[PDB]
C-alpha cells in the first residue's frame, strides 16, 4: 500500500530544493539507481523515489521541436503511460519507465522501477489529468510569480548570463501562454499551495532574496490538519520583532487569515522577510500551531540540516519544511489505516 | 536442476505449433495458469512451462508507436530482467514476471512462475543475449522463408484479407531490416534450426500447402545425436514413392547431406512434398535413424495425437516432432548426469 505523492513545479527535474526538503525528513539521500544510466531522472532513497515527469515525454526534443510544441503542451506528454504506471506502482507493481534524458533530449530505453514505500512523481503536469489526480495522497503546487522567476535569472541563474534582460523577457513570453493554459491551473487540486512573491518590506525589491511567500493549505482534507497562528480561523498580521527578540531592517512579518482559493476553502499562513540570527527562527516555530512535529523544535532542527540550501533563511525554506512535516504526519496516519485493513 | 529449452520464432506467442508437438512429448497437457489473468501467455504442464518472451517486452504497445521502434528492437525489450529470471529458474528460484496482454497491448502486473522441470522460452529473442544463450541447453530456430510466410497470410491469414497484395508485401518490407538484425542472426546459435522453403515438386508453386522442410541439425553436441537416413555422412536423395509403396502427386523426396552452417558442422536431413496416405508417414519413419524414440512408430503415433495441426501431412510436422524426441533424449541424459552428480 504505497503512498504517491505529487510536486507541481517549473524548476526543472534535478532543481528542485523543495524536493530536496521533502526528502530529507521522508528518508536518507536520494541518489540514481545504482548503475545503469547516468542520464536517469529517477531518484532512490530508502523510503521514496522520485519520479521526473518528462520521463513521460511523448514527444523527444526534436519531436516536440518538429511540432512547434513546447514541453508545457499535454501534446508532448503520454498521460496514458504515467497514469497506468504510477497506478501500478501505487499497488505494488514495479514498471518499465521509459527514461528522458536531456543532456541529448531523446526518449531512452526505460529501467526498471520498483515500488517504494513513498512515490513522488515531479514535474510540469503532475495533477493535470484527473486519473493521475486520483492516485494522489497528498498534492503540492510550487508557484513562483514571474516577478522573482525573472530576479532569480538575474542574480542567481549563472547560465543565463549570457543573454541580456530583453531576451530573457522574450523568453518569459513565448512561454506564458503554454504555462498559463496547462501549468497554472493545476493549482486548484494541491492541498499545499506555496507562491512566492516579491517583499512588501522594503519598497521596489526586485533581488529575489527577501521574500513574501504565502502557504495555502487546503480544509477539509483527510488527516491534514493546517498550520495556525495563535487563533485558528481568525485573520492575524504577527511581528515578533520587538524589545526580547531583535531584528534587523526589516524583519520579519507573519500573516494568518482563511480565504477563498479555486471555490475551495483554505487558510494561508504567510511570511514576509528573512531571518536574521537563528534566534528568530526557534520563536517563529515556538509559536506556530499545528506543524506536525514530533519533537520540540524539529522544523528549525529539519533546516539546520541544511543550512545551504537556498531559502534556508526566509519562508519559502520554512513552508516547505513543513509542509513535509505534514505530508509525513499524513503518510502515518494513511499506512496507519492500511496497516489494519491488510 | 532445471532445464531451458530455447525457441526462436516470430510467429507469435500462442500461435507455435512447434510449441504444442514439444509440451505433448515433454508432458501432460500445456494450460493457462489456473485463475491468474484471463490474457497470461504462461502455459502450464506437469512437466514443463512455456515462458512467452513477450511479457518481457520493455516498450508498451501504444509507447512502440510513440518512440518508432518495433518489437523486433532490444530497445523494446528488457534483457536484464529476462536473463534475471531464466537465470533465477534455472537455478530454481521462484520469480515473479511481468504480463503482456495482447489483447489491451499493455503491460499487466505480473503473475507467479515456479521453477519447473523443463522451461521453454519462445519469442522473438531467446538467443539474442549471450548471457541468456549460456542459459539453454538446447536451442531452436524456426525459419520461415519469406515466400511461404507471404503464401501464408493470403492462403490462411483471415485477418489479413482487410490487407491489399500491395499493402502487406509492403507490410512485409517495413519489418525486414529489424528480423534481419535482430531476428535471424539468432540462426547460428541454434542446435536445431527448421526451414521452411517453397517446394522444388511443383514449379510456380506459391500457396504453402506443399512445402521444402530442412532440418539442420549441429553437430559435435553433446548428448544430441543427429537424425539420419541409410548411412550417417552421406549425401542421400531418397523418394520412397514406388511399387511398394504408391504416393500421389507430387509424392515425396527426401534429402540428406553434410553442411557447413555458420561456420559449424550440420546434417541436414529434408523433405519435400506431403504425405497424402498415413501408410507413408509410417514408412518413412520406418527408414530413418537417431530419432530418439522409446517405441517403434512414437513419431507417427504422437503426430496422431494433434491430426488437425498445421503442417500434420508435410515435413513442418514430422520435423517439429522429431526435434521434441531429439530433445527429451538429451534433458534425459542431461538430468541423469547432473541426478548422478547430486547423489
Amino acid at each position: 500500500e504505497t503512498i504517491v505523492i505529487g510536486l507541481a513545479a517549473d524548476s526543472g527535474c534535478g532543481k528542485s530544493t523543495f524536493m530536496r526538503r521533502l526528502t530529507s525528513v521522508f528518508g536518507g539521500a536520494a541518489k540514481p539507481p545504482k548503475g545503469g544510466n547516468p542520464d536517469s531522472n529517477t531518484l532512490i532513497s530508502d523510503t521514496t523515489t522520485v519520479i521526473c515527469l518528462d520521463d513521460y515525454h511523448s514527444l523527444d526534443r526534436y519531436g516536440r521541436k518538429e511540432q512547434k510544441v513546447t514541453a508545457l503542451d499535454p501534446r508532448a506528454n503520454d498521460f496514458d503511460l504515467m497514469y497506468e504506471q504510477v497506478k501500478a506502482l501505487k499497488n505494488g507493481i514495479a514498471v518499465e519507465k521509459p527514461i528522458y534524458n536531456h543532456v541529448t533530449g531523446l526518449l531512452d530505453p526505460p529501467e526498471l522501477i520498483q515500488p517504494p514505500k513513498i512515490l513522488v512523481i515531479e514535474g510540469l503536469h503532475p495533477m493535470f489529468d484527473e486519473r493521475v489526480r486520483d492516485l494522489l495522497d497528498f498534492s503540492i503546487y510550487l508557484d513562483i510569480s514571474n516577478e522573482v522567476k525573472f530576479a532569480w535569472k538575474i542574480q542567481r541563474d549563472m547560465a543565463e548570463r549570457g543573454h541580456s534582460l530583453e531576451s530573457i523577457k522574450a523568453s518569459i513570453e513565448a512561454r506564458k501562454p503554454d504555462f498559463d493554459a496547462f501549468i497554472d491551473p493545476q493549482k486548484q487540486y494541491a492541498d499545499a499551495v506555496i507562491e512566492v512573491l516579491p517583499t512588501t518590506l522594503i519598497p521596489d525589491d526586485n533581488e529575489g532574496k527577501v521574500l513574501r511567500v504565502r502557504l495555502i493549505m487546503k480544509e477539509g482534507v483527510k488527516y491534514f490538519s493546517p498550520v495556525y497562528l495563535f487563533d485558528e480561523g481568525s485573520t492575524i498580521s504577527w511581528i515578533p520583532c520587538g524589545r526580547k527578540l531583535t531584528c534587523s531592517y526589516p524583519g520579519i512579518k507573519f500573516n494568518y487569515e482563511p480565504d477563498s482559493y479555486f471555490d475551495h476553502e483554505v487558510s494561508v499562513l504567510e511570511m514576509d522577510g528573512q531571518f536574521d540570527r537563528l534566534d528568530e527562527l526557534i520563536y517563529v516555530e515556538s509559536h506556530l500551531s499545528n506543524l506536525s512535529t514530533k519533537f520540540y523544535g524539529e522544523v528549525t532542527q529539519q533546516m539546520l540540516k541544511h543550512a545551504d540550501f537556498p531559502g534556508s533563511n526566509n519562508g519559502t525554506g520554512l513552508f516547505q519544511t513543513i509542509v513535509g512535516l505534514k505530508i509525513r504526519d499524513l503518510y502515518e496516519q494513511l499506512i496507519a489505516n492500511k496497516a489494519t485493513a491488510r
